[PDB]
DNA sequence: GGATGTATATATCTGACACGTGCCTGGAGACTAGGAAGTAATCCCCTTGGCGGTTAAAACGCGGGGGACAGCGCGTACGTGCGTTTAAGCGGTTGCTAGAGCTGTCTACGACCAATTGAGCGGCCTCGGCACCGGGATTCTCCAGGGCGGC
């Protein structure tokens, strides 16, 4: 119900389905999030929207 | 004592039957010409059952090895399942144009018929080329004379 949301971890889920929904979403979220940090030709415009 | 399950009755929806109408296409009746059925003659091909001789193909047997098939391993590529994206499917706009259908007019083009004649089919004579026969030129095998040796 959108209320029961649970702060998790990958060693406290263990195998439930699913599982690869959170690896697509840690993954490639991840990618670019560190890739946009740590790349020189990032704009303010970009970044702000 | 209250509400629920179930039976019979009434209004509405929907496929099917009959009525009506046009129209145009099929049927009835009559006439005519020619397509095809029938006839006779001639000639060549096919049928059935034989014979004779050649000969190359078919059949049979046998050895052997090449290939078909079975089994096993392996690794890769395709199936399966899930999450995400994307584009198909539907409904819609807005004008213009292509095309079917219908009506109308007309003109060039093709059917049709008569006369003609020239291209297609058959045979005949001739030439190009291949082949048969007679005559001249060139080369190969052979018989005899001269010289030498032996008793």
């Amino acid at each position: 119900s959108h209320l029961h949301n649970t702060w998790e971890t990958y060693e406290s889920i263990g195998q439930v389905r699913g599982l690869k929904r959170l690896d697509n979403y840690c993954k490639q979220f991840i990618i670019e999030d560190q890739q946009v940090r740590l790349d020189p030709y990032v704009t303010a415009e970009d970044i702000e929207i």
